[PDB]
RNA sequence: ACUGAAACGAUUGUUGUGCCCCUGGCGGUCGCUUUCAAUGCCU
């Protein structure tokens, strides 16, 4: 559940590793296969955000206080409390 | 296969080109090197 959230729209690119770069149309010659050629804009969930989840288990659980999520393996602080009986 | 695996908004570019701290201006004005003195004493 999102408790507090914001979005950033940030561009991402393909690198020109060679000294010479041609902008090629996607599906053109030398570009005929589905790969991230050219550029795109990602609407990311931003640092200014907080989400709430619940884990239910039948045994005391050594939950990691850091996790990674998504397309770019991005860090989340997990702060966790066991809800007492 | 975490709505997954990899993922450069990049490449190039001179805040540039011209420009007299310039013009005018008397270190000027006033001012006695002055005041006193035996070529002297004797033949």
């Amino acid at each position: 559940q999102p408790i507090h959230w914001s979005y950033q729209i940030n561009t991402f690119k393909a690198a020109q590793s060679a000294y010479y770069g041609r902008s090629v149309q996607f599906g053109g010659k030398g570009a005929t296969k589905n790969y991230p050629i050219n550029y795109g804009r990602a609407k990311e969930l931003a640092v200014g955000s907080e989400f709430l989840t619940y884990i239910v288990s039948q045994k005391e659980l050594d939950l990691p206080v850091w996790i990674r999520l998504g397309k770019w393996s991005s860090k989340i602080r997990v702060e966790v409390e066991a809800i007492a009986p």
